[PDB]
């Protein structure tokens, strides 16, 4: 099984962008990062940042998640990012995304020793 910090990078890491680089970003990241394997991921955020700023948030701002939890950090500086949603025209085997680039805020839920981020809860 993969542990969460390495699931949270395959997911939302993508440092060798600064940028999503066109309207098929999306499309392109959600199969060869393998979320859309069996069934297509609704949505998905990736972090165009090194891995060791988006690894510091976990010692930035603790704010509540969403959920209630108090494990959530809000990074200080906006980050850039990108936001994969699936279309009306998305149909598993043939997923769809739009692609938002946006430079937010971002909170990720912290967890373990290193403590790191395991989720990402939400941007701002
Ligand atoms: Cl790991
Ligand atoms: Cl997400
Ligand atoms: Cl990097
Ligand atoms: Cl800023
Ligand atoms: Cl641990």
């Amino acid at each position: 099984k993969e542990t969460a910090a390495a699931k949270f990078e395959r997911q939302h890491m993508d440092s060798s962008t600064s940028a999503a680089s066109s309207s098929n970003y999306c499309n392109q990241m959600m199969k060869s990062r393998n979320l859309t394997k069996d069934r297509c991921k609704p949505v998905n955020t990736f972090v165009h940042e090194s891995l060791a700023d988006v690894q510091a948030v976990c010692s930035q701002k603790n704010v509540a998640c969403k959920n209630g939890q108090t494990n959530c950090y809000q990074s200080y500086s906006t980050m850039s990012i990108t936001d994969c949603r699936e279309t009306g025209s998305s149909k598993y085997p043939n997923c769809a995304y739009k692609t938002t680039q946006a430079n937010k805020h971002i909170i990720v839920a912290c967890e373990g020793n290193p403590y790191v981020p395991v989720h990402f809860d939400a941007s701002v």
